[PDB]
């Protein structure tokens, strides 16, 4: 299927991109680099699930995915707006949570016939929410103010 | 639609990539950081106005674009030839403008099919038209030389 | 058509994204900055051969990839399972060889439907295996392990 190599093409730059986010991360030696390459560990695990009625995937990774994003949403200021995509670290993980979102969307044609599991999709949407969560965490620790368009 | 998600998820790839080097231009201290933040704004209109017959663009932008392309092009040396993609920035600018690109196709079955104005297709091309001056002229103004493969 | 705009769209967004990870090789001084140029120009040359039965596209560039993975792979240490995508240069040339690998996607409906030469999809299939071949290299040059996933 060239649904299956779009899929998984996909997620492997969704990684791809990461790999790179890790490397300024590791640069300002922000904590939270382990955390991306667990991540890539999972879309490993995702490429795996995606080329193989289907194989299983674990909700561990969700749950685990959840709670990261608890853990920096409760410490960010309150937003109820868009904001303009906040240092280069941050810049770098609003591009990995675009390419995440795009991955997603390349997975659902393969949710829908039945051919993966439907926890594969989950995971994407949670992972581009703890992105988007760990770029404002990031432009915050960088004493950046979040930009606002009216 | 997925026609609406792949459409609004490449303007939000392309913001995301702007915003990306937008951080390697303010590093350099160049002056037109304002102008990339200016269209990260309009690229957000552009998300409401392809998500809602259809919500009208206002044809604003596309002049204030085609105004900072001409004072660039006026800058630089003249082009008959495709170049390599000159400097971070530029090659960044690049970047960005492929990807530009790639967001105006994901548009154009939303202007066809009638959905959306077409002032947002025009948009995304003129803003294409820019990012190549852009980056020729970061380029020119790093002393970085043009090179045409022949 | 639109297959023909995707396909040299992405063949654009490869060169520009090469054109990027060039920049970070020139910076730390890697021999094989030529080499990518190079790529950038043979790119150039399949964009021709998209837009255009079809125009024929020689193999030798496909022959001179060849010749460059035997070199490089025969420097690296034997691999026999996935890598997590190690160091700034290696990490960007991860994300061009996704972003290759999306390209060859792009021109496989090209081939099949018999309007351009099936040697434009051999070589993005090679130019994606280089890219891989590559990043190891600059990793290991760099000193940088190479993290596999268990
Ligand atoms: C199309 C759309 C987008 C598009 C384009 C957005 C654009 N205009 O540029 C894209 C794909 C880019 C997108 C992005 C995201 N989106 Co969105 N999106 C929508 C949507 C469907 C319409 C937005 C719109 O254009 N409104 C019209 C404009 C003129 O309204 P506005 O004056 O800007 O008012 C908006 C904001 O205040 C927003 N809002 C309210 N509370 C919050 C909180 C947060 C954190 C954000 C970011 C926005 C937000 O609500 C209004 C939108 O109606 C809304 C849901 C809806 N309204 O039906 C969701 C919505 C705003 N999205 C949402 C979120 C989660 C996001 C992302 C963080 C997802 C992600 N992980 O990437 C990103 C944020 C991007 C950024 N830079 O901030 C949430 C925000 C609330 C929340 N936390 O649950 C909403 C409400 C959807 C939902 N989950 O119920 N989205
Ligand atoms: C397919 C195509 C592309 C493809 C692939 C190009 C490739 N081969 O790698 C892609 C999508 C990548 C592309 C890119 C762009 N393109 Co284009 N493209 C075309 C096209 C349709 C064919 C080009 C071709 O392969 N010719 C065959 C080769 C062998 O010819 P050549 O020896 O290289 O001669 C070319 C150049 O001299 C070119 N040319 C002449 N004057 C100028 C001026 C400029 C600034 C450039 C960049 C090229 C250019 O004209 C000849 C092409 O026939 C032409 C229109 C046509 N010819 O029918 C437009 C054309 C060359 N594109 C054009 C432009 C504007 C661009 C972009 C700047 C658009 C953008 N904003 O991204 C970029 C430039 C990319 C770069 N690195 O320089 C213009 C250039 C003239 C102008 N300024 O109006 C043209 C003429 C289309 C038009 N608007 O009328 N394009
Ligand atoms: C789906 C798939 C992918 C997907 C997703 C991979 C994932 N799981 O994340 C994507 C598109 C990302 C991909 C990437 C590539 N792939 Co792949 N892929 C496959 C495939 C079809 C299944 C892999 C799988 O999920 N196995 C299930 C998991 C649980 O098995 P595993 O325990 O990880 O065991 C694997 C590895 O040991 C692998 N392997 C064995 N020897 C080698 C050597 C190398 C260098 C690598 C990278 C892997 C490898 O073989 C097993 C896979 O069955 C296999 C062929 C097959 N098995 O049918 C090819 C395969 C593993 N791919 C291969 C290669 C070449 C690559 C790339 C280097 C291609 C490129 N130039 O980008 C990259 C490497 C990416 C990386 N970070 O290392 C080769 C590796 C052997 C070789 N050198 O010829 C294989 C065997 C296909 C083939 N050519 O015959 N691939
Ligand atoms: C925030 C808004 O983004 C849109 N949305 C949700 N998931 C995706 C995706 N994977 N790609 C693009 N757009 C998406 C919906 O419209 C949501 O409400
Ligand atoms: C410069 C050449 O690029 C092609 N072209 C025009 N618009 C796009 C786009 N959005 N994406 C890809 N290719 C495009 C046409 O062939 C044009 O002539
Ligand atoms: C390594 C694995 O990647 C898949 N594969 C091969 N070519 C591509 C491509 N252009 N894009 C995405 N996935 C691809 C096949 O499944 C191969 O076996
Ligand atoms: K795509
Ligand atoms: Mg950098």
């Amino acid at each position: 299927d060239d649904q299956v190599f779009e899929a998984v093409g996909t997620t492997d730059e969704l990684s791809s991109a990461i790999g790179f986010a890790l490397e300024l991360v590791t640069e300002k030696g922000h904590t939270f680099a382990e955390e991306l390459q667990k991540i890539q560990c999972t879309l490993q695990d995702v490429g795996s699930a995606l080329a193989t009625k289907y194989t299983t995937f674990k909700a561990g990774p969700i749950l685990e995915l959840e709670q990261w994003i608890d853990k920096y949403t409760s410490q960010l200021p309150p937003l109820t707006a868009f904001i303009l995509p906040g240092g280069k670290i941050s810049s770098a993980l609003h591009f990995c949570r675009a390419v995440c979102r795009r991955a997603k969307r390349r997975v659902v044609p393969l949710v829908q016939m039945g051919e993966t599991d439907a926890n594969v999709a989950k995971f994407l949407n949670r992972l581009s929410d703890y992105l988007f969560t760990l770029a404002r965490y990031a432009a915050m620790k960088e004493g950046n103010q979040e930009k606002i368009y009216m």
